[PDB]
């Protein structure tokens, strides 16, 4: 594992090839989590923010960006979107949330919390992954489409198989995140593919 | 008699099902009131805030929002209309009161006196109602309509039978509010139908 | 005479019927004047502030707002138009005043003066007017069109028989106006007709 | 030989009269100048703020307004434009600077430097001007244009024979102008002609 | 060898003459460099900020402005833009560099990071440039667009060999920058072509 403290993946360009796949031992069906990140990128289109998909299993776990100020989240094939008011262009950080027994999905763009939509109420998110940063996969691992491409810069990820509470997620937003168990920036094992520079976070 | 502090009602999606039965004595008519609520969701269309129905009549009262930034207020199938300045999606906090002997009914979004409207000057608003949230009755406790159903989330719901002083009302909407004597947040009776998960109240 | 103080008149619907008679001694021609009161409406159309007319001088004397941030004053059947930036909608508070010699009408939206126009060089508006709130006349004290009909708040009109100074107008506006000599709302001689409330002023 | 300190001349209408011939002390042709004063306006369309015309030349020193945050200036019938960012409608400062040996003509809106253009270098405008305010000469002080008249009020005229420093730009601006020697509003010699009332200057 | 502190070179007009020709002793390919400057235009219109053509290559190294709020780079014909929220019209400081070895290409308006793009890795820019600012260069030092001419102002221009860190992009930006080894805005050679006039620098 890697400590990425300090500095981002910068995607350079629209492509169906660049992309860094993230490894984690996630070997227990997922029923509660919460994922945290920073992007920064001028697209104006939608694209993908954060893939995870398991074997014969399609957007397990997506997060994508519909358009501006519009966030969606899918657990297993299912979709949430909440809006929020926001500048473009501009960084952002995210964290969303997601709790099986409820079904209930928590967005919090930069600190702020958008309105709780509910999906998948008692499902578990499958185990063994494949998760995808800069690309959209639709297949294992593969079959990534160019128009749903990331180009930006995207640092500070960090995901808990618990649902953290208002003060940890602020925290996170201010730069003094918890200790994360399932993907953690200070110790990450990752495979860059493609045309994908490590840069120091400026932006922050 | 549930204690709901520093909780909310969350309507996690769309439908002609979820919604909330309120349950209160009133057994002698209505002739004044106040109604104070807090809302959170980013639903664009229109939607019921607080429906109450009685045997035979509908929208007996009913606090409808047509759009951004225009709220109606129905007494006896009667209705009335007052624009607002606001910012979409946002939380916000809705006071709204009526009195029969000069049919004035006002508004107070977010703390402020929207202009005042006149409407079913000298009636009374029959008692033993259905009161639900998150969906619009157009019988007695049911007949929903899904293009109107309540997304979102609802807290702090108060009801008196007289019509609250302005400083009354902001106290209110800084949190601490007279109590209630036709419905009461921290002496709730209601029955969940559906879904409808109770969650804390993050956004204030 | 009564003191309203405090308080305001409340039309609160649309109708060719509701309006308040304001009686003044006024027997000798105006020749300068001062016009000062506050409203609060959320109507979008255009509708008359100050209706004042005379036998068979319909228009003598009006205070019309042609839409969102448009004024108009008529003197003897003449107008004049100034422009201001405002919002919508929103309390505000009016003065105007004109004057005979230079024919000079002054604007002052909110303690904020707007550009002066001309009009009746050395014209005297007739006396013993009839002054309607909340209707316009096109004949002596009646013969009202709905579209015209203001629906809102008034308060705090009072109106001089000279050309009120910047610092007096100010004050006016602070809420601490010089004793007027035309109408005074803390002696007003009125006469209610139709569905109109006299209420607390609660905007500002 | 006037003193029209803290005083504006307002023209109330719209016209092809109403207008101010100012006559100037100085008889030498022009080769370096700057000229300032308050303006204060509603008109949407087109106007000219000071006309100088020359016997035989039209269009000799104009500053016209071709509409809102968009100044031009025409020495010896050519022509310069810069944008600026304005609210409308508001008062606003102007001081215009020519010279020459260089041509470059400066603006400067409310204390704020626009974008330099230049023109005529090397020109001389021409001396015995006809000056007029309120009106936009196409002969030798004759031939108004209503579609091109100003109506609103101006107050606080100066003009300079020198390229004034940005200290200076910025005192007149501030109410603490050095002296001028071609027109001075402290002592200024007018013509008043048509329908056009001085007033004290309230909006400063 | 001029020091031109404290001054701007102001192209007065649209022209496909006017220009200036920046002198640099560079006889040996680059391969990193920063470039900053200020500009201050209220051209709406696409235009040129700096021009770098070497013999058989067109577009180098250009630095052009697409329209508001949108800046590209071209290094060897290769093209990356990359957006910034700004206002119209208003004076603007930008810092641009490249690396080869990533071919990570970073702009810094007014102080502000923009998202990075990549373009030529491992790509040399030729050495014994032809420099020109205020045309755009189509030939070695010629064949001038006029529709991509700028007009305007532009001062403070200083070029590194090297890529400079965020502290000394923000000195640069706050007026206090490192010394500069290809081009220096104390020590500047340069031959101006044309209408272009220097003078003080008053907009910052
Ligand atoms: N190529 C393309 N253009 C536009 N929108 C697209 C495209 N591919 C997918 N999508 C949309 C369809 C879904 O709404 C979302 C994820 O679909 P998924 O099927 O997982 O990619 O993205
Ligand atoms: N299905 C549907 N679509 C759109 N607008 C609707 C619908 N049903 C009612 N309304 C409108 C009609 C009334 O103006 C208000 C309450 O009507 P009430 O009759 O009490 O439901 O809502
Ligand atoms: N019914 C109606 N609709 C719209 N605008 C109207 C109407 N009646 C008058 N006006 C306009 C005409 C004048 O511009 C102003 C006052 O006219 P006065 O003639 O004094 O009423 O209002
Ligand atoms: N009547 C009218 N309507 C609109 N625009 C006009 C009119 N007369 C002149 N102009 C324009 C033409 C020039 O651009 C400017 C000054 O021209 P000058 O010829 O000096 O008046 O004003
Ligand atoms: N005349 C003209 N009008 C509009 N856009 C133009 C013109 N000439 C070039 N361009 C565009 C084409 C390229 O995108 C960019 C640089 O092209 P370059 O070929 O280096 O000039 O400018
Ligand atoms: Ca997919
Ligand atoms: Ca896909
Ligand atoms: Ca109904
Ligand atoms: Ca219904
Ligand atoms: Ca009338
Ligand atoms: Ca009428
Ligand atoms: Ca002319
Ligand atoms: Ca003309
Ligand atoms: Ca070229
Ligand atoms: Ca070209």
């Amino acid at each position: 594992h890697t400590d990425l403290s300090g500095k981002v993946f910068v995607f350079p360009r629209e492509s169906v090839t660049d992309h860094v796949n993230l490894i984690t031992p996630l070997e227990k069906p997922l029923q509660n989590f919460t994922l945290c990140f920073r992007a920064y990128s001028d697209l104006s289109r939608a694209y993908s923010l954060f893939s995870y998909n398991t074997q014969g299993r399609d957007n397990e776990l997506l997060v994508y960006k519909e358009r501006v100020g519009e966030y969606s989240l899918y657990i297993g094939r299912h979709k949430v979107t909440s809006k929020v008011i926001e500048k473009f262009p501009a960084p952002v950080h995210i964290c969303v949330s997601w709790e099986s027994s409820s079904g209930i999905a928590e967005f919090w763009i930069n600190g702020t919390p958008l309105v709780k939509k509910g999906l998948r109420q008692g499902y578990f998110v499958e185990a063994q992954p494949k998760i995808v940063l800069g690309q959209e996969q639709d297949s294992y691992g593969g079959k990534f489409d160019r128009s749903q491409s990331f180009v930006g810069e995207i640092g500070d990820l960090y995901m808990w198989d618990s649902v953290l509470p208002p003060e940890n997620i602020l925290s996170a937003y201010q730069g003094t995140p918890l200790p994360a168990n399932i993907l953690d920036w200070q110790a990450l094992n990752y495979e860059i593919r493609g045309y994908v520079i490590i840069k120091p976070l400026v932006w922050v």
